[PDB]
């Protein structure tokens, strides 16, 4: 709807700045917080409408904006509705963003529960002319062929995975290769089959997007995957909410900090 | 086009509805080899798709497609007689509507054919494959028929496809087959939906058959989705109209001419199987 | 976007043909390692009345190893938001001007690891992932007066100039360098992941790019007969833990220092095209 370019992306962060004087430097979409001002995405103008709140605030001595409201393609929503909020997240000074999904399992090795970090991703949309960054690069935020290159920051990949095997539950914790299928249907077996061996680990319909523009843009990410569902390879989260909830929380904890 | 909503969806319906007393129970998309199958249709009312208000416009050279009502082996049916591929540059509404109008005119199982190429090395021209099961390549990209608002009224917002091919109408499928003396004809497979409209590149066939698909087409898949939404149950087969050709040095080429032809000579059987296929199908 | 249809076609090549009765017989689409032609217009875009706007390009027509070319200077990619149309029409412009044989060059990642940088790989098929998954340059009504509603895309990079190709590369000392592979297309504009350059490789591609396939498949369809080859100008990391990755800059870098050997390959692979 709204070309997320940096006018209107530095029109809305700018919108926000005057609704708090927190200046986040950790963006969270999960798929709490302390001293929380919650702007609901109704007050914020030229931002996409899921209702959603922009919930500002401090998790674990950091200043953090966490998005509840996500936005999916399979909704509908447009390239630059999806990545506006990302790059808002940017000018706001966002420099890691966590995120969350639910996923469903395609490694044979997952369980209902697990833990799968990204560690890397197949963005099916993207390969098939569906990436979020088609149409005219905005050289503002980014490069016109953005790399990918430790797309899931390997050190904190590397220290969320300490702090889960610090607080016992580093046994839920796998490493894994995303692949979004854009949905909103759930994967056939055979879809399942065919991804497993494109060497997915789990698949969803999420986050991608949002991880090549907060790529694009330079925002460090930290991915995982909740295992919501073991795929089914042959025809023939509520749980893990406040653990994965603490997961962040600690990570967070030992972020490093400017 | 015009969404597939139920507003949208139910006047195009009751539109219908004023122009016969069939309420089909059984919807049958008329792909490759089904063309005899639509002519079959016992005591048939034909609706051209141009007198149905906000119905999907579909042409034969100019020819407009048509719904057929009437009954085929003591069933009431309704026959899909042109049918929307993304290739034509259909909208995913256009696709979904008239599937969702069989929905509430009372379908209760889909059937559809379709013509598709066979990756799957044992497949011979003429065979039957059976779906059952399928990858949506599109679907995985950006391009699931579903994507946008769910329409609540038809199905919930996150689908799954555990049973598209119902399995006991594909084994109801086999059995009538192998009754009838062409169980050998009969297979079941995977059918993996290109966007087309262009054939396979042999590196494509290559790839779609490594990924464990057996036929490859440009349709049904949308319309399975759709049907599935709504909890239409869905049997389709794949008329294996050409083998896929996996070697580019081959100066063998898919051709549409070959396709049709293929169609029209199993047509006559497949029509057969169909309506003895239905005859069979549980209830009333 | 105009309709890539034959009216809009016709009238674009007519006011080409006014601004010149250079009839092009070999189509040039410039990427990496293009960038000589004799007896030349340059024809910008911006000239052209519905013809699709790029930053100008320019529509070179002109004398090269004693054949009429036209060559597309300024390309258009489906990353940039142009459409099935907009790329189209070019190609049909092409067909409409004369053109019979489409030579096109582009950027690639080496996948196949036996690719090196600099190498030259032949397409002599591909792998259309936005044309699979509904995103075909060909989607929509058919242009019947163009092409088939269901082309075939066998031969679709005709073996005799790829064997041709090959045999000039050898002949001309640089035979090593020339590999003939699957190229794949990423819709982009994003490189592709360690994860996707795996399972593109293991699908079978060779090299990975963004754009060439939509103009082929319009070349296919019209029955232009079609030559394309890859530059690699970077070896795709299939390795998520490697530091190394792709880099526009390097990219632009590798092809410029083989464009030269690009352009000679080019000449005198037109050069031992059959006359009639
Ligand atoms: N993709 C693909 N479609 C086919 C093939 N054979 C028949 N078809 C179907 O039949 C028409 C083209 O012949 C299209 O509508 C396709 O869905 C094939 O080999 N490959
Ligand atoms: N998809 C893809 N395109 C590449 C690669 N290397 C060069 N290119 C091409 O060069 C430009 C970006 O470098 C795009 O237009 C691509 O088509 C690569 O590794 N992957």
């Amino acid at each position: 709807s709204v070309t997320a370019n940096i006018e209107n992306v530095k029109k809305v962060a700018h919108h926000i700045q005057k609704l708090t004087s927190i200046v986040p430097e950790i963006g969270i979409i999960c798929g709490g917080v302390k001293d929380k001002i919650t702007i609901p995405y109704t007050k914020i103008p030229n931002f996409p409408q899921t209702s959603g709140n922009l919930i500002f605030g401090t998790l674990s001595g950091r200043k953090v904006v966490v998005m509840q409201g996500r936005f999916h393609m399979y909704e509908g929503y447009s390239n630059d509705t999806v990545a506006l909020p990302i790059r808002v997240m940017k000018l706001l000074g966002v420099k890691i963003l966590m995120v969350s999904n639910a996923a469903g399992g395609l490694n044979r090795s997952l369980k209902l529960g697990d833990f799968v970090i990204l560690k890397d991703h197949i963005y099916l949309p993207g390969l098939g002319l569906n990436n979020i960054l088609v149409g005219p690069n905005q050289e503002a935020f980014g490069t016109r062929f953005p790399a990918l290159s430790n797309a899931y920051d390997r050190d904190l990949r590397k220290l969320a995975v300490q702090v889960a095997e610090e607080n016992g539950f580093g046994n839920l914790v796998h490493q894994g290769v995303y692949v979004m299928n854009g949905g909103p249907c759930y994967e056939t077996p055979a879809e399942c089959t065919m991804l497993l061996n494109m060497g997915c680990d789990v698949v969803g319909m999420s986050t991608i997007p949002e991880v090549v523009i907060a790529r694009h843009c330079g925002i460090q990410v930290f991915a995982v995957s909740l295992v919501t569902n073991i795929s089914v390879l042959d025809v023939e989260g509520a749980q893990r909410a406040e653990l994965m909830q603490s997961w962040f929380e600690k990570i967070i904890e030992k972020l490093p900090k400017d």
